[PDB]
């Protein structure tokens, strides 16, 4: 969308896909993801590691509009520095 901008719709659509992966069910069978996580005791991982999957890369190759995105989440947080996000919740 560099000509154009991520509505608060497509924001909200892109909200869910993050929380897609991170959900309980998902992040318990992703092995790849599960091992970002554990890279830190925070489990963060970094917004440019979540524009490389399929359901946020369809949507925007931007780490600022994921951010934007992510940002009225309750079941994730961003990290200080904006450059990372982890679940709210432990894992299961």
């Amino acid at each position: 969308g560099s000509h154009m901008p991520l509505s608060s719709e497509n924001k909200q659509k892109l909200q869910k896909q993050v929380e897609f992966y991170f959900s309980d069910v998902n992040v318990q069978r992703d092995i790849f993801l599960k091992g970002k996580m554990a890279e830190n005791a925070e489990g963060f991982v970094s917004l440019e590691t979540l524009l490389t999957f399929k359901r946020v890369n369809s949507v925007t190759t931007d780490v600022k509009e994921v951010v934007e995105a992510i940002r009225p989440s309750e079941k994730l947080v961003l990290s200080e520095d904006g450059l990372m996000v982890r679940r709210r919740d432990p894992l299961p």
